[PDB]
């Protein structure tokens, strides 16, 4: 496009000297074609996605107009640019074509920035990712046209003041239109601020700034914590795991059974839980791996740029431009990392919390419908664990899942890099580090080098250690301390999973209850019927009850009289569906109320249970309380109805059970041994009061198993139970008058510092301090050995001299370690903090060793770290007490539902019980999404303090490049490309003590 501007495009000489300037045609061709492209090509997508998801318009607000006028004024500065380029049309020159269009497409592009700003009126996140990067990519390609334009005018040439001024003003407020996008949209209606923040408060996680402040001022409460968004609510999540689970469980079943028969063409589905969770969260893993890959690729830019600065700093000859296009290119690649890593981190932690919730809820739901034979294997404690331990450990594995694919690309690439520099001696170092994976982590940095370096020069006679090859290899080694460290826990965690992905492939995959034999009926003329059917307690044994064909007409009190062991208890259990069907069918009418034999009082207060889900109508609540004679009992109780049955007496637990059903007033009172231990007097009335002719349920149809005959005379239609079949059916007097079987049945009538000791500590402090100097000792030596590289190149180094260099550096490797062993040996929660504290300070003292100016700017960064930590420790401390508060209730209820599954399946209140958990889990999700956001917050701030020490330290070097050395530049900028890492392991360290 040479003719297009009529001016040079990439003449290389332009960058060959001080006063190096990009050619103008490029500054206005591939430096403006790149941002406009991002918007003009990718947006048609982002125009429709809002359209299809169109909703009710939000109110017009000034920021919405200020943003929609400034793009407008910019349409005016652009319009006037073309206007003049066009108005002096007769300049006697064919207009350079580039002159016309750079403003022309500016007009259209800015008019499109309008609708896009307008459409976002209709949405929850007003300032998107698209219009927060169209600026960050046209207010950074601009600095090149802006640096050139100021230059010509400074040099006195005033050929063009039109373009100059117009472009200055246009770039003028793009540093502002954007400054406006980020001001958090101020809509406050959304309880969760998160769904309302602009791209730049999400990527810096400041929408969570409020909670942090609220915490410092006063105690936080469950309400202050916000609401988990709808996509993480238990009801929505379970629905999506279930469609996938069912599609896989069955296909796995078919293959297992079918291939079993196919073995002769003439078990539990092998695997599905791991496969099924995946078919569901398919995309929180294809948009969480991609960030990790870029997090690594950028990771490998910083240590290949601690070589360009070192190379210029060694030759004072190189142009001063290189020094300022490196310290800046390092910040653009330390922030791009800090943002990517933390963002991918929260995505995967969120995947983890979602899977935990889904699995826990499904494990509960299933419990309400598992075949009794299957339920037999577990006990109360082991049923809960399938929620408490096995789901949690399918939670911790997802967080570390992507380490496997990445941790081999952070150990293959780190080796390709070290070996490209030091040499085939590189493998040796990886060999010491690898022997290290099976304090040791603290020591490896000192050692790996002594081994790679000492051997490098000694193995051969033609190689010496330069500083473009020693302070770069240190960094490359450090970028591999991490993957090696995560391989020990990771292969343990991805192997504890095989136990859980199997145990939970058994409860979730178990056989269901079978209810074909009992058919619920509303038309049987007889209220309850038995069809000579048989039911078996064991899986296939001779039925305990068989051939019982008794149909009961409504409103008859039937007492299933039987001698002990005659099969009586099972009859009642049978109608509900508990025992397996040997043969026949039993039909019952309407709802039922299984007062049980064993006591199931649910946790809570007595009054609430008696309701078990209804209003306080005194006409019934008082009368049911009154008749069931729980009245004297409540008065004895200490707190009244609010007394909580966590203290109940055995006799009383029996009483609530009767009332709990008396109130519901359901149609058939299948009652088993209801008056097991009531004193006879209370019982006598109760039989009349609620199960007999004179009492609350005089009308109701009741069946009563009787091992006691105290109220036997008024039993309406007594039945004598034989072994497995009903011996006879008769009224009490008729059997008595007959006196045949019945006569025989009747016949059977600074404080801590003191604890160690301050002097023990003064010695401990004297023991601790030298460890820091040692670090300074070795690093200074490598500066010295690399210093010799300049002096001995023609011919070669004295053999004594190399022998000296290896030797002292060798002692320095041993001493730092000897001090480090003594320091660590002479619980560790205190020890880790100090070693880390001095280490950043060690990097800092050296930074002062080459430039004194830094001491002025250290205290300003130093207060920011005191502050971002001082607040986060408090908010996070109180956002975790709450996490425990919410967890224990959900891990309990699963107990109460299981121990009580017999009544919950009789009263038929299943669905209320199911949603008494979706709420209990959702309240715990909000405490975990907060703790997580808090940790993904303290990181973005602490990384800024850290990327600052590199940028402000690198600049002092490029400025004072005539006094400083050619390898000092390295020791300072190679112990400062590491502060980012140590700072990370520090607040986690101080805060854990903060918990103590």
């Amino acid at each position: 496009l040479e003719k297009f501007c009529n001016s040079t495009f990439w003449n290389s000489s332009f960058l060959d000297s001080p006063e190096a300037d990009l050619p103008l045609c490029f500054e206005q061709t591939v430096l403006v074609w790149i941002p406009l492209g991002f918007l003009w090509l990718l947006a048609p997508w982002q125009l429709l996605h809002v359209y299809k998801s169109r909703t009710k318009r939000s109110s017009t607000t000034k920021l919405y107009l200020a943003k929609q006028v400034f793009v407008g004024f910019l349409l005016i500065l652009a319009a006037i640019e073309l206007a003049l380029v066009l108005t002096e049309d007769s300049g006697q020159a064919t207009v350079p074509a580039v002159r016309y269009t750079n403003p022309s497409l500016y007009l259209g592009t800015w008019l499109l920035v309008l609708l896009i700003q307008y459409s976002r009126q209709w949405c929850v996140q007003k300032n998107s990712w698209f219009l927060s990067l169209f600026w960050i990519l046209s207010i950074l390609c601009g600095t090149f046209q802006f640096q050139t334009l100021i230059r010509t005018l400074l040099q006195g040439d005033n050929s063009n003041l039109a373009y100059s001024c117009l472009f200055f003003i246009s770039y003028g407020f793009q540093i502002l239109i954007l400054i406006f996008s980020a001001f958090s949209e101020n809509n406050e209606s959304s309880n969760n601020p998160s769904s309302i923040a602009s791209f730049l408060s999400s990527i810096t996680y400041s929408w969570y700034d409020s909670i942090i402040l609220k915490g410092y001022k006063r105690p936080l409460t469950l309400e202050d914590v916000w609401e988990v968004d709808e996509e993480m609510k238990t009801k929505t999540l379970v629905s999506k795991f279930e469609t996938h689970m069912k599609r896989e469980l069955q296909k796995a079943r078919r293959a297992l059974q079918r291939r079993q028969e196919k073995s002769s063409q003439q078990d539990v589905p092998k695997s599905w839980l791991m496969k099924a969770l995946f078919k569901t969260f398919y995309m929180v893993l294809l948009k969480s791996f991609l960030l990790k890959l870029v997090n690594d690729i950028f990771t490998f830019v910083s240590p290949q740029l601690l070589k360009l600065l070192i190379s210029f700093a060694s030759d004072r000859d190189t142009y001063l431009w290189i020094g300022y296009l490196c310290a800046i290119l390092l910040f653009t690649a330390a922030l791009i990392q800090s943002f990517c890593l933390q963002c991918y981190f929260q995505l995967c932690f969120k995947l983890g919390v979602k899977v935990r919730t889904a699995i826990m809820a499904s494990v509960y739901k299933k419990a309400l419908t598992l075949s009794n034979l299957a339920r037999k294997e577990y006990t109360v404690g082991e049923t809960v664990n399938l929620m408490s331990v096995d789901a949690q450990k399918l939670m911790d594995v997802t967080n570390f899942m992507h380490m496997l694919w990445s941790s081999v690309l952070q150990i293959v690439l780190s080796i390709f890099f070290l070996w490209r520099e030091l040499g085939p001696s590189v493998l040796a170092g990886v060999g010491v580090m690898v022997l290290v994976i099976p304090f040791v982590f603290q020591l490896t940095p000192v050692l790996v080098s002594v081994v790679t370096f000492s051997v490098y020069v000694l193995v051969d006679s033609n190689n010496i250690l330069d500083a473009q090859k020693a302070f770069t290899s240190i960094t490359l080694f450090n970028i591999l301390r991490f993957p090696l460290s995560m391989l020990p826990m990771m292969i343990s965690s991805m192997l504890q999973a095989s136990v859980s992905t199997e145990r939970l492939e058994k409860y979730l995959g178990g056989d269901d209850l079978d209810t074909s034999a009992i058919r619920h009926d509303c038309n049987f003329d007889k209220a309850m019927q038995f069809s000579e059917a048989s039911f078996t307690w064991e899986h296939d044994s001779e039925a305990t009850v068989r051939d019982v064909n008794l149909d009961i007409m409504a409103g008859q009190l039937v007492a299933v009289i039987g001698p002990v062991g005659s099969g009586k208890s099972s009859l009642i259990s049978a109608m509900l569906g508990e025992m397996e069907n040997v043969h026949g069918h039993i039909t019952i009418k309407g709802t039922t109320a299984y007062v049980p034999q064993q006591s199931w009082i649910q946790n809570g207060t007595i009054k609430d249970n008696i309701l078990f889900g209804t209003e306080f109508n005194e006409k019934r609540y008082q009368q049911v309380l009154e008749a069931c004679a729980l009245l004297p009992d409540l008065e004895m109780l200490p707190g009244g109805d609010l007394a909580e049955i966590g203290n109940l007496s055995g006799g009383q637990k029996q009483r609530i059970s009767l009332a709990r059903a008396t109130y519901q007033n359901l149609d058939i009172y299948l009652l088993d041994d209801p008056l097991s231990a009531v004193d006879a007097h209370v019982g006598k009335h109760i039989f009349n009061k609620v199960l007999g002719p004179n009492g609350l349920l005089k009308g109701k149809t009741r069946l009563l198993v009787t091992h006691s005959m105290h109220f036997l005379p008024q039993v309406d239609e007594i039945v004598v139970l034989g072994n497995g079949t009903i011996v006879e059916k008769g009224s009490y007097s008729a059997l008595l008058a007959k006196k045949g079987e019945f006569a025989k049945n009747l016949k059977t009538f600074l404080e801590y510092l003191q604890a160690i000791g301050l002097f023990s500590i003064f010695f401990i402090i004297l023991a601790f301090v030298m460890n820091s100097v040692a670090f300074i000792g070795s690093n200074l030596w490598l500066s010295a050995w690399t210093s010799d590289s300049k002096i001995f190149n023609s011919t070669d180094y004295p053999a004594s001299q190399r022998d000296m260099r290896v030797g002292v550096y060798g002692a320095l490797g041993l001493a730092q370690g000897i001090f480090v062993f003594i320091a660590h040996f002479w619980p560790q929660s205190l020890r880790s903090w100090i070693t880390c504290f001095l280490g950043i300070i060690s990097t800092l003292v050296m930074i002062c060793m080459a430039t004194p100016v830094f001491t002025i700017i250290v205290i300003p960064l130093g207060i920011i770290y005191v502050s971002v930590q001082m607040f986060y420790v408090s908010t996070s401390r109180q956002l975790r007490r709450l996490d425990s508060v919410t967890r224990s209730p959900i891990y309990s209820h699963f107990s109460e539902t299981v121990s009580g599954l017999p009544v919950i399946r009789a009263f038929e209140h299943q669905q209320r019980f199911l949603k008494h958990n979706e709420v209990r889990i959702d309240t715990n999700q909000k405490c975990v999404f907060s703790w997580i956001t808090s940790n993904r917050w303290l990181a973005i701030r602490l990384e800024l303090v850290g990327n600052l020490t590199v940028f402000f330290s690198a600049l002092m070097m490029v400025i004072y490049r005539d006094t400083l050395s050619g390898d000092t530049v390295g020791f300072v900028l190679s112990n400062a490309l590491n502060i980012t890492q140590t700072l990370n392991w520090l607040v986690r360290m101080t805060s854990e003590i903060e918990t103590n």
